[PDB]
């Protein structure tokens, strides 16, 4: 269930991983897990793309990856070839404070879907986080994960 007048411009800046929640274990088990990612930017193109930026572990360091969110017909989902995942869907956002989004590869969602709950500045939101909760509570996510400030400042 996606956003209806996403308006992709408006999102553009810094946000913070605050929740992450996966259907599956081990996309997120471990800190090396695949789908273990961490937003550092959101950049609009301004053709209705989206640019994101994000923090991954690889070896010891904490690397930076862009992926590339091409645009469709509904301005809430954008087709993306990374981290095996084809779909970057947003489920809601104020632009102001939270961005709820999750990826997925649309050929097997149950083993491939991973969302997160983004925040704009490196504090914990409690509505943002209520938010989440109720749009992942008919999803089947089998490991969640919310982090704490002194966590949102680092990198990784």
């Amino acid at each position: 269930q996606t956003m209806k007048g996403l308006d992709i411009q408006k999102v553009a800046g810094t946000w913070y991983s605050l929740a992450m929640a996966a259907s599956d274990i081990s996309l997120l088990d471990a800190q090396s897990a695949p789908l273990r990612v961490y937003v550092e930017e959101l950049k609009p193109t301004p053709e209705g793309d989206l640019e994101i930026l994000l923090q991954k572990w690889e070896n010891g360091e904490c690397a930076q990856k862009k992926i590339i969110a091409e645009k469709t017909k509904i301005p809430a989902v954008f087709k993306i070839d990374a981290l095996n995942e084809n779909k970057v869907l947003v489920l809601d956002t104020d632009y102001k404070k939270y961005l709820l989004f999750c990826m997925e590869n649309s050929a097997e969602p149950e083993q491939s879907l991973v969302c997160q709950c983004l925040v704009r500045t490196p504090e914990v939101d409690d509505e943002a986080l209520e938010k989440f909760d109720k749009a992942l509570k008919a999803l089947p996510m089998h490991i969640r994960l919310s982090f704490n400030p002194t966590q949102l400042e680092e990198q990784c």
